[PDB]
């Protein structure tokens, strides 16, 4: 029976540790949890994941373990200070044993000096750091180089999950790595991450705030009489009907109506008839801020969902939203004939 | 002259309100930076909540005399906003006063900024710094030309008194102390800008006392019970070094007015049950390390701490060449006669 170690410490990224444990879990291998210390009860970070360890890094053995599985959030923070963590990380990578690390995992990696050379991934948080490390940095949902598996996020816990079990002899029922149509959500939903319930609301979250910034938009160019920035609002607009449509073709997948929920609902008719007036330099700091709050909320959602496709929208809008601040700051800098005010944004979060 | 202070969620909350309130106090102008408006940023501690005056993404470097960036988990959150750290590489390139204190030189690393500079950060990312070219030194302030940095909440006082001197501000009604001074009752200045009080730092040195007490107690009555000469040696010396820890948590103790003294206070299963006691302090102990805004106390946690890390080896080392010396399989034992 093959034996793993999860490593674990205070507020772990909690789908990285219960996805790998649980899928570990289910193949028949026993999982050992090896924390700092026994008797201390570990929180994830998001408050769902509490357990204490069946062992500790100390006298923790290398030889004993055919995997060491690294999960992220803010606990490699923690474990890298660890100096028998990293010993035996370091032990368990000099011995051929698997390594696996995601999200900020590769921070430990990073101790031990173990990225030089490698090809490997983590989250865009520490890439600098992995390439300073000496590693050759892919923006990839994974990456193995021989022992060495590393995924970026949640999204790709399904994928990560799945080189490891399948490099343990066990690879059903499962999907290859390189399947390029594999439902990965799905078998990230079987080993405790985001259900269909979880993705959906996300996939609206981000559907609603579009389509609100979409009717503010088209209120502010009507209002912009400047033909340049009316262009630039007119150019936002056609970028927010291109996110709308992403959002309502995979909630159409995922058994979705959204146009005709939409329809039913009118959520943002009051964002027209709503009085404002019409002062052109004002249009440009609601732009500013209303797209400051996309970021924020659209940021939060790229690391909330163990889906790699809705994962992927939401990065593909923040990816937008980033390019579009930019050129409003730049249209607002140079519209305005003293210091600039700072961003305001017409909704909350 | 104007001061911008970064801001992101999760921020250790002393290490944003220390440098802002003796910036406010010195009579500059503060400017939160922060990634949105209307976002109320919260403190890793739960204490601090604020919005921001202004955020990176409009605000002009130039405009700035320094630009202070704290830390706690807000570094992993400033690092991925662009804007910020462009903010920080204008600052740097035109020759402000770039202030990093803890995870705040990340926004540094993230910038390329460190090649070949002198700095410190939290040890934690010391690998990361040294890894983007920094000369890393374990200190309480590292100055290289306009880029200053610190540690952890225990130099915030002599951060911002840093910070405060290169800006030309040597105090109100009366002088603050220099940089340089060894003497200095840093603690004091930190609690007079929002940080650790006597209160909170005598009950950091009775939590570390406590602890060692009952680790002091354990070892007692473990070495008693040993059998094995090497191993009961171990338990001995470890003694005596909780006796000297106890001496200092009590004599730094008396120096902020407690008496310490008025208050009521088989063989590989011994060297086990060590290093269990010995990991509960490691967490216990390295906790008190970040919590207090007074270098003293944190100095002393720092030394706990690294006594017990040392010892955590030997007994592990001692524990593993037990175990390899143990027969397989076991001869069987009866009762007596």
């Amino acid at each position: 029976k093959k034996k793993v170690a999860i490593l674990i410490e205070q507020a772990v990224e909690d789908t990285e540790f219960i996805i790998p444990c649980n899928g570990l879990k289910q193949a028949g291998f026993e999982v050992v949890v090896l924390g700092s210390r026994m008797n201390e009860k570990y929180k994830g970070k998001r408050g769902r994941l509490s357990t204490q360890a069946d062992g500790t890094t100390t006298e923790a053995i290398a030889s004993e373990f055919d995997a060491v599985v690294i999960p992220g959030g803010m606990a490699p923070d923690k474990m890298r200070r660890n100096p028998n963590t990293v010993r035996f990380v370091q032990e368990a990578m000099e011995q051929g044993k698997l390594v696996a690390a995601v999200c900020h995992g590769p921070q430990v990696l990073i101790e031990g000096d173990l990225l030089r050379g490698k090809q490997a991934t983590g989250f865009i948080a520490i890439s600098k750091d992995m390439m300073n490390a000496g590693a050759d940095y892919l923006d990839e949902a994974l990456v193995v180089d021989g022992n060495l598996i590393t995924s970026r996020e949640p999204g790709d816990l399904a994928i990560f999950t799945t080189a490891i079990l399948s490099r343990l002899g066990y690879g059903g029922a499962l999907p290859d790595e390189k399947d390029r149509n594999a439902e990965w959500w799905k078998l990230a939903d079987a080993w405790g991450g985001s259900t269909k319930g979880d993705i959906v609301r996300g996939l609206n979250t981000a559907l609603g705030g579009e389509r609100y910034s979409l009717e503010a938009l088209e209120k502010y160019t009507e209002k912009e009489s400047d033909v340049e920035a009316k262009a630039l609002f007119q150019e936002m607009i056609t970028n927010k009907q291109r996110h709308i449509e992403y959002l309502e073709t995979y909630l159409t997948r995922l058994g979705e109506k959204p146009s005709l929920s939409a329809n039913i609902a009118n959520q943002y008719a009051k964002v027209k008839t709503a009085l404002t007036g019409s002062d052109d330099i004002y249009q440009i700091r609601s732009a500013l801020g209303d797209i400051q709050t996309g970021i924020g909320d659209i940021g939060n959602l790229c690391a909330m969902y163990t889906d790699p496709i809705a994962t992927a929208i939401f990065k593909e809008i923040y990816k937008d939203l980033v390019k579009y601040e930019q050129r409003l700051v730049s249209l607002y800098r140079t519209r305005t004939n003293a210091t600039v005010q700072p961003p305001k944004p017409t909704t909350g979060a």
